[PDB]
């Protein structure tokens, strides 16, 4: 059987709120290594890459390999019933037609046992190889969420330019245009981070803000976010689920 | 004349927010004992039983008996104008065509004097006799509100089963089904209560979650809620207005 | 060129949220004295009078006179992108077709540079002379906002009566009527203010609550609000932008 016990049930709730707005039909690849998820949106522009290691689960147990076709919108409704401190436990059988969901209160008074039906998926699997990117921008997750939200009111697409000085976001629309230059000033404070970059070569691409707004739904999961981009390759937005795995977001450039 | 002065005006605001979603046409039975209200919904499945003792009012004064046909939705709009710490004073005459509503600020700077027109009611009165119930479940008011809200996403009806071990809530719908078993674990903490029960005999009935969601609108009124149920009799949900009275909610079983 | 630097960028955000609901087509009169704005609504019942002194700007610089026809709704969308502590800098040229908007983070890491297109206005200018009013009521800004909001549920118009004792607000509508008498009780507390008045002669006029609700959008700007009114003259609602200027709101009496 499959049995994964997560003490921090808040993590799984934050994960599912990050996918349901982008995708609603995906497959959960379950193995001894951990949980994996790979799916695209309707228009096949973006891709999700979820990984949850078994080393992070309080109690992991998987006999054979599993591939669970799960409706995310349905699952998100169920995981809305779980509390923040509630210990969430997923439990499938090896011939699983359904998937159980155990929401356990800390003191074990309120024990909830949900049961979600699976479905058959005609899935097309995507194998993305490892690439070395020209630029890797590290920034606060709340910072990137505001930038994408503010430029959404300006235009439909964002021009991201990168150099050695810093990264500049640009948008143009109806009421005009705006520019957000992210630099690395030298001040004196505490842990407020900035925006370190590992530029090998300057890049300048354009991306859709609609899908970037879907990516910022994984904000609560991580304190900071890395955006790795390179000429003629899709941009990767990564939210690292600390001590569990990571949530990558691939996105193709425009035109 | 009728004159009732309530120092804690927040209570009356919490009371009216609990009825307006269930009923909008009810009669206020006023006497020397206190305030009483008894009315059913449109479909005559549920009943409200409000009681406010005169022993709890800062200043109660009733010459003769009164029966005031009051539009609750209209009254709820007016009582939305009262502050939280505002001393609310209700004042009718003995031949009342209208009902006055005095909202007094603590320091007596902001004094508001509202006037609401009454209406004639073709009311059908209901006399419910006292019954001894098979099971009385005591639980936090915020706990019962979450259970009813979470199962609402599952199905339309909830199967409540009771025993000696504990109480189990069940629902089944489109995306699947869920079960919430409330037990009495033995841990070590403080005043976090659990769910004591006085079962004489195990009961199992089914109720509508739509009307139960109307009942949980009386949450702010009480810290805990009692649900007394018995085979072939309507379930009673009671929110005790401390040092004032109680707000009962009768509900007929399904099928 | 025109260059105004405001350290407290929150003020400008609060200003624009107060106009956009009342008016959306106005002209910004820029001179060495400071910023001025004078415009009416569609139905020409109310008038806005914004004044921001150059003595309050961290860095003011205006070569020649300027009159900028600015879409307020467009500008409000842009100023929604500015942070609370962000240092906002407005910068036009002397032949300005557009208007720049510099949003500078304190530590100067996040620097945003927006650009808004101006437009030609067929504006009708209004010269209001200084008048001595019969009554000037001083009250908390949050107090006046609640009074206008509560009477909005009652009726469409508010009857404001003034005397030596205090000021009384009255409204009548469908579910009935209400009265709010503001007096000056003698208690013992701290800085909770009340409602001082400089009545020369008692006044009683009627005004629309729809436009008064548009005026209360300038609440965050000031702690207290002054309402100066006089028989047969329009009522003036003033929100004083401390150490910067003031935001007046003229409103014609009904009938």
């Amino acid at each position: 059987m499959f049995e994964a016990r997560l003490v921090q049930g808040s993590i799984l709730k934050k994960v599912l709120e990050a996918l349901k707005d982008l995708i609603n039909e995906a497959c959960w690849d379950i193995s001894s290594s951990g949980v994996n998820l790979q799916s695209m949106d309707s228009s096949h522009v973006s891709l999700v890459q979820l990984t949850l290691r078994s080393e992070g689960f309080d109690t992991y147990r998987c006999d054979r390999n599993l591939a669970m076709g799960v409706n995310l919108t349905s699952m998100s409704k169920i995981l809305k019933c779980a509390g923040n401190e509630d210990i969430i436990t997923l439990r499938a059988e090896d011939n699983a037609d359904t998937l159980a969901l155990v929401f356990e209160a800390p003191n074990q008074e309120k024990v909830s046992d949900y049961e979600m039906k699976l479905m058959d998926l005609d899935v097309e699997q995507l194998g993305i190889p490892e690439q070395e990117y020209s630029c890797v921008v590290k920034m606060p997750s709340g910072e990137f969420a505001r930038i994408c939200r503010d430029l959404s009111h300006i235009g439909d697409a964002v021009v991201i330019s990168c150099a050695k000085d810093g990264v500049k976001f640009s948008a143009s629309g109806e009421l005009g245009n705006g520019n957000i230059k992210l630099s690395q000033t030298s001040n004196v404070d505490k842990e407020e981070e900035a925006v370190t970059i590992e530029m090998n070569e300057p890049v300048q691409l354009t991306f859709a803000l609609r899908y970037l707004n879907f990516f910022t739904k994984a904000t609560p999961l991580s304190s900071t976010v890395t955006l790795s981009m390179s000429a003629d390759v899709p941009l990767v937005v990564e939210y690292k689920i600390a001590d569990m795995g990571h949530l990558k977001y691939y996105l193709a450039p425009k035109i």
